[PDB]
């Protein structure tokens, strides 16, 4: 008996999977986010996990699986897993957006169900609740929530908003840490009613869906509209997220940068954009006049 | 009985993993490359699949596995799997660069004996037959070789060229097929003799390692140097690759176009670049003016 | 006697306006349109005159009002263009269209215009709500061709196509106008839809049209740089031209976004068509123009 | 009646023209210059509003002509800027000025509104071929101050130097607005010359306005965007900016190719000054927008 | 005595200048321009070297000397090395100036090709260049003085004298008409609508133009803007600046004639290319039309 | 006998060479260093002068040689006039060299200073630089031989010799001039190496020069322009200069590159530093200049 042998399909994929092993699970364990401040980390697609100053944490549309695996729409996963689920232990709140495939997770919900304390609420739209409750997800243990409705988790006020009797089924979060404000519009196309938002919420960090739309299909925001947003709610900071996920809806960031250009002058924008990598972290406001993302290059 | 009772960490990961499934090995096998043409996938870091006119299918330096998973180099990776090893069926010759971590895998040589026909070569330098008799690869059914050796896989002529004591160790391969031919640098520095290579040969499009270089560490090419070896190889095409694996050599492939803009009326550079996306398909002559592939969109 | 004595503010407004006088309509009423070409003319906002190469004269949301002219959301709203065609001076003149009831697109003085000064047989062609608002005026209801999406109505050897209009049916269409020379896709004031797609599969699409602009903050009436590129996209155009943003100074864009964001994609995304930054004024002329990028007045010299 | 019937091209003419009507008249009169600050606004042209700190109005170049109305020196020069500014509208005004007398800088209507509109002790100050103008024009002889280079003319806090224009002291001039809050340099149509750096040197200049357009082929008429920036140099300037580009269709031309070759030359000749792209009808307001690079029209909407 | 004893400051000028030796001159000497083409050369300054496909050589405001060495009323330095030895010159059909400023005629050239060259070599330039050649001893009787207007013919070069506009005496411009192309010469002229006339009258194929960063309040030299509308006017194929190599204080950069030429020839229709030349460097008219940017032998 | 006989090349060469004559000389030595400054100015190719707020005058691979100067490897010539005139060099207080290379030693520079200057005026270099300073005839009492890790104090500057880059401690050395007024690296003519981070940690590096040029097909002599910002990184510099890329027509290269490069990069890395573009014979002072980009010769 070789190597050449005894390794089957199996060794292979429960030996190499997921690709950051629990890396970034230790990274978020032991950071300390200092006063003032808020950490968050880009898990993929819209996936965010939330750190605030008195060590709250909070996961918003963490999503693991994957596109199409067989030819038996082409959406084939181009992010890989910067994240195991299964490695969570400190959580305090599990968040979904919207109930479509890609922001809400069963596995991420066994995993918590699993390994966590019993006292981890799983926060969403009615849709998503109900979706939560037919896993196994203890009725008693979801909040449904609205636009209009504010849940303080510790530390952290969250605040549902409208997404774009709808309010079954999709919020935008508005994130209220002791250090900062963060802006989820999970895959919301863009709308007038960030400009609503802007004026009634200071808002820091604005995290919007980006992406290529194919040809006759208008599924994800525009560069044009990721600008259009951060002017609409008055932010600090413009992430693009979403763009990473799908090979169909490859897009390219830097266009919202070379269009910020043009028009930051012209039209006063008080926002930069910012562009980030999957599984980097984001410090406000440390990180706010950074442009680019790069992940640790040195041993520093 | 319940989903969040049932699901364990292990059947998450036997379910989701790889990523693309076996969407590229179903591609691959159904692709008919025209005659005159040569089809090339781009399977993370320097792995390259290339299917000649003739239908010839070659794999190299398909790497299979992960950077750091734990805290107790911060490389991490960050391209996912577009191919699953253990779904081939259909291959003529594997092929290694060098002995590398990121170049040679154990489960691609466990994967191709297992489920593909027996004849098939595994061919590198000494230092890679070495480790794949090591793992439980027949000793004659590898194929070890130095710069100047040329092998034959059906109507691809593969040729083991001068990489950068070094000829047990390393070597850059030209893949010529009757459609095209394809230089694949492995990891080498920038060389001079890529100007030897350029002139004695026909090199139509060349792949080269770029990366992001950290503060006191020289590793990968710079967007320069990819442009210097497009114009000491003489190619038509110069793709990066490598830049994509590892967090911390994370690059801008950009750069390489910008620069381009810059020199190529006053240098006469006779080479295009092209910035390409893993599990992507490139057909050489057909995409040479593309310089940027997109997925397909649906 | 002395002119600071005897010039008064309507002497004054009757020797200049409009800016450009009867010189558009004297360009328009001899241009030759060769065979295999098709030649028009941006009239401002989303106003265009046709001609095809059987000398057939169509116009198309033809606005001769302005904006605001006062103080007393109060809308800075002010017509930033100059008026490069007199209605009272059209002669030579086939159809007369409007693609929905909103103020830019159509006008009282245009119709007019048409009724005293051309022939009797002028077709007023539009969607319900248009033809109620020209009969309601004093346009005979004889006269008006209530058009539909999906409704083809034959002007000499220009064949116009209604159809869809997007907003959030009976109070907008968009047209493609079909001559022996090409194509021409006329969206008039409709926001970014899906069912471009399906025209673009239905017909093939030469110039495209798009209505575009710098929304204010909070608002989305007009079509961005980006939206501009899938539309053109989406219709297989050739030619992508904006519009619609010369006209409202609170609307007030930059048309190079929609090219620098094409030189950024054209490669990627494959794009089969290029943009063209028009002014008002202008003519264009398919295909012999297609490659231009950019519009220049004539310099004459 | 019907409204098809009734409805003349004179009475569509009547309502709809001029474009803006009164709205910049309403907004000039109402503007409550701030202290330290001058206001101004693009009236066409190389047309200036200048409005000081003392409430003090001046109209410079102000043009409400057009051009080829008809196909009938074949020039096809068409007006492409819509009119702003009523001139019979204007009730408050303390000078009317002019660079020198080429068709596109002074107007029969404007000398005619202000002589029906304005308090007849409103100066016309120009070179003398332009009092000469004026004169025959029916405007009163004690009404106007000719001006030449070296001149100063005090009308009330706003000290205007007449200063040396370039192809005749009779001819033409250039100004410098002098206000508490800020200087303003009005070029007219002078070609580029050496004597801006005169200019520069002997003076304070804060705001620059200089002539540009893209000249025909086989013309020299206005200012390159090389020219723009060179202006802006030579006078020290802080803001640079084009005007008299917005007016012939002929002339078109792209303002940010000063701004691209100013980004190409900025930091080796370690220019002072930024340029500025402003739109005709808008109000720009030193030193306040001095860094704003570009102007936008209000956008409105708040709700 | 040893080095450090035994060299002085003249033994190593004379081992060292000029910089090129003769490099150029053999070049020229040698090259073998194809029929349908002609090739030229700069050599500092307006020196052009032209050579048509009949071998015919002529020479252009060749300048040898240098600017300001010393202290003891503007800081010019020579920024540009000598590329051409004017002692070495063989073959010469034509030695031409455009007008009587320093930088555009040489005492030294001159004598060169008194002692050097045929006894039979026309010394073409306006009334006030052939006074000074004249002046320095050049015979009377090898002086062509051209007006605009006048046409000289040196073999199958056509030499065609046309207004100057930096006064008919004092200087002309140059259209050069070969089999192989026509090379329009401006000499030291600023900007003129007379480069229409020139346009209109005649073909022109490349033309050069004085390109330079004027001074502030100074008007010595075109604008890259100016080096456009000079192509317009010309109706050329190539405009190639020179001049802007020579001065330390007119020190410019061409890549602004290329900036300009992007944003504008589209919209204006430009039929003509730019191209950044270098001295010392060779133009192959038509071969090279195509190429915007020179660059010297890499060799190798 | 007139001028066209009497004037020889000798004549034209001894009175027009070297161009600049001795303004830049001149400059030097009325240059009033002021304190926490110092100024630097560009001979051409690797040659550096660097004068301390006390005074001191350092010349470091000073070149007066040339190219190719006839037909009779490589087509080299020299594209770079000469800015400074060695035999009017009079206050000095050190000639250093980096390596033993043709373009970064020359006889007439050492024999100027040993005819005309003080007699104390050390040679220091490595020590095949001193053998070629003996073999020239200066004496062997008056040169300093260093080796990497050597340190020499001349007036108020210390000489920090450290490793070149291709044992190599015979033939070249890498110099950090440490002034009261800030500290300046001089790389020399090395490729890049990754002991430029070493000297990055060990010293604090204000001004980085670096041997920048365009490698001709299949030839690795220059630094790129990725290299450049590389080593700007590694020594931890705040200002990076591109030198060597002007006097070799094969090595003609942009150093515009380096800037763009820098503004695509300069966020993502946080690049603590700027690129400089100089002129030859320009000059520079840290840290006065360090934000400027681009040089311009003095317009006046
Ligand atoms: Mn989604
Ligand atoms: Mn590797
Ligand atoms: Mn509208
Ligand atoms: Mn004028
Ligand atoms: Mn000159
Ligand atoms: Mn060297």
């Amino acid at each position: 008996m070789s190597k050449v042998k005894s390794i089957t399909r199996e060794s292979w994929i429960l030996s190499t999977f997921p690709e950051w092993g629990s890396w970034l699970n230790e990274e978020i364990e032991q950071e300390q986010v200092a006063p003032g401040t808020f950490a968050m980390w880009w898990l993929g697609c819209t996936g965010i996990w939330l750190k605030s100053e008195g060590g709250t944490n909070v996961c918003v549309d963490f999503w693991c699986g994957t596109g199409k695996q067989s030819h038996g729409q082409p959406n084939l996963r181009t992010t890989p897993f910067v994240l195991d689920p299964f490695a969570i232990r400190q959580i305090d709140a599990v968040l979904a957006t919207h109930d479509h495939n890609d922001h809400i997770d069963v596995n991420v919900a066994a995993a918590v169900m699993q390994n966590c304390a019993d006292d981890v609420p799983f926060i969403g739209p009615k849709t998503c609740v109900d979706l939560w409750i037919g896993w196994g997800v203890p009725k008693e243990r979801c909040i449904v929530v609205k636009p209009g409705d504010v849940v303080k988790v510790k530390d952290i006020e969250i605040h549902a908003l409208d997404a774009f009797g709808m309010d079954d089924r999709a919020v935008n979060y508005l994130f209220k840490t002791p250090g900062g404000s963060l802006y989820h519009s999970g895959d919301s196309h863009y709308s007038n009613y960030y400009a609503k938002h802007g004026n009634e919420h200071q808002i820091d960090v604005a995290l919007g869906s980006y992406g290529e739309n194919p040809r006759g299909i208008t599924d994800k925001m525009t560069s044009a509209d990721m600008l259009r947003m951060g002017e609409a709610l008055n932010a600090k900071v413009v992430i693009p997220f979403h763009h990473d996920i799908w090979s169909n809806f490859q897009a390219d960031p830097q266009e919202i940068r070379v269009l910020w250009e043009m028009k930051k002058d012209r039209l006063k924008y008080g926002f930069k954009p910012f562009i980030w990598q999957v599984g980097g972290k984001f410090t406000w406001p440390l990180d706010k006049d950074n442009f680019e993302y790069h992940y640790p290059r040195g041993f520093d």
